[PDB]
């Protein structure tokens, strides 16, 4: 059971298209920072570690951001509007913050389509999607509607429903795809392809995204005394298992995204998506709309 | 069965806080217009009838609005951004358009909180709401969660779940309310309180809102030759039955909003809301978030 032993939740590094910070409470002093901060934020780790978050935030946005980070309803406040100011120039980010194992983690991803009406695309996506899912008359139609919808919103080359059986083996029961992607519909795979510790994690954190499998992991630096491993179980930017990156590579997949499907509190399956020849940095609104449809499908597994 | 006979779908008038227009296709010539247009739009019916819609729209917004109104996916494009320009001054509206009985109907409601991030409140409302509804372990908890959520979002003094029995009598099975509202929990009412033609309409159109029961109905004027009754079955501003306005008055209700709950294609119940001492012009994002939660609850009636 070597597969089941890799501690995927404490890799010590993140996917470098975003930045990860850890903040003290209540002061919001930065105790950790991913080392790709120069490229993404325009500041080095030395400038960041030990500094209060506010020193880097555009002032008209400072108070509210800080109030949100200190709030107990943090989970319901995401995404946070983070405007990072360095040398009189502003960079914009969606901040996604959460608390886990006593740490306050703030992940920053570059803001997309800043000219679009914010959240209008989420609004249409979940409204149109919900009606499509409600029209399904049975489990197969539900599965088909979901993959069609997710592929439509994301542009992924392939989207499937992967269903687990009683021994945790899986089966591709529905598939939507572009013609350039080989069909995986009907294939069954052994349980070890998604090992135990991964399934346990995916029962708790329902989303994972890997916009490119070729990336340099960015180590998370910390202040002296704060170097114990950082539990990234709920971190959107968590660097993923290298063994899994090889599996995608061998499968001919350049990018991936999956969403847990839950039933009676247990992992029932996944919505799994692949981009076969190119990257896929899915915008936040789209990604979150897909998670939402996943929750809806999960709620309907009891019925259909 | 006098109750069942009133033709509620062709009252010839609307609630005057919005404006209703009928547009020809494909030219978008205005063939009908509610007579409260001077107060709401700043133009008279004489100026409007027979004129093309574009003459009244701010030019940078004209092409897209017209393209949307001509689209077959109209239902998925609502709400429309309508900027009404009269004497160099702009007024802003959410346009809600639909097609029914061969007519293209455009309803205009003043845009609310224009400084808030558009659709951000819908995003949080349906995300937080969905998780609250999914935590319900049975039908009662589901009903309780829904009324608590709807009351929370709208500020209504009372929100209930009204469930129909086999002979179309109803029962108040869950209730959330402010202390100033009498409790209706547990009361049963005869079928005639929501007569047959109303129930049929509510199986098709899942939302109705009456922001004040004291209002002067605004007659819908039409060009000569176009004066047949206008079928307002799917019109948000449809003037409601005067008999029902008396029922609310006698019940001590100043404003109301209800949402159809559907199961197996049949009307199962309603989410009904009341404001006891004041009006209630519920913003579009909130109203639509509530309809959405209603659809979710309806989808879950099969399971719980
Ligand atoms: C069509 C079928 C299909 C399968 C089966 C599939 C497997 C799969 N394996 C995964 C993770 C994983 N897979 C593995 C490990 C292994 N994998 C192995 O084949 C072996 C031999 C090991 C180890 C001995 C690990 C460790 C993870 C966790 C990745 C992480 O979250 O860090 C994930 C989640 C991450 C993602 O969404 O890409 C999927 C979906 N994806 C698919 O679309
Ligand atoms: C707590 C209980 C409770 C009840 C029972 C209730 C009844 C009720 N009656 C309604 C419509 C109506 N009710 C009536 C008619 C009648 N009504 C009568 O008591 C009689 C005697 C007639 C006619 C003989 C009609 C015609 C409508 C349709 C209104 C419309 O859509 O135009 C509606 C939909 C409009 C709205 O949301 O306000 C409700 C909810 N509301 C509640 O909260």
């Amino acid at each position: 059971t070597n597969c089941d032993r890799e501690p995927i939740h404490i890799p010590g590094a993140i996917q470098p298209h975003g930045v990860l910070l850890v903040l003290s409470e209540p002061g919001l002093v930065l105790t950790h920072a991913s080392e790709n901060a120069p490229a993404v934020l325009g500041n080095s780790a030395e400038q960041l570690l030990g500094a209060p978050l506010g020193h880097f935030i555009e002032p008209s946005v400072r108070e509210p951001l800080e109030a949100d980070l200190r709030s107990a309803r943090l989970k319901q406040l995401n995404p946070l509007k983070v405007v990072w100011r360095v040398d009189g120039v502003d960079r914009f980010f969606d901040g996604i913050a959460h608390r886990h194992q006593g740490r306050l983690i703030l992940e920053l991803e570059p803001s997309s389509h800043r000219e679009a009406v914010p959240f209008l695309s989420f609004f249409h996506a979940v409204r149109d999607g919900l009606s499509r899912l409600r029209d399904a008359r049975d489990l197969q139609e539900l599965c088909e509607a979901v993959v069609q919808e997710v592929r439509g919103l994301t542009g992924f080359d392939r989207a499937i429903i992967y269903r687990f059986d009683a021994e945790w083996n899986g089966s591709v029961i529905a598939e939507a795809r572009d013609a350039r992607a080989d069909p995986y519909l009907g294939l069954h795979f052994p349980a070890s392809d998604i090992p135990r510790q991964a399934r346990e994690l995916y029962q708790l954190n329902w989303l994972r995204i890997i916009p490119t499998i070729d990336y340099q992991p960015a180590r998370v630096r910390a202040l002296p005394g704060h170097g114990e491993p950082l539990d990234l179980s709920f971190s959107v930017l968590r660097s993923v298992s290298p063994i899994h990156l090889e599996y995608l590579h061998n499968m001919g997949v350049q990018a991936s995204m999956s969403i847990s499907l839950m039933k009676d509190g247990k992992l029932w399956g996944l919505i799994s998506c692949h981009q076969v020849s190119g990257t896929r940095y899915v915008p936040y609104e789209v990604r979150t709309a897909c998670e939402f449809l996943g929750e809806v499908m999960s709620s309907l597994l009891a019925a259909k």
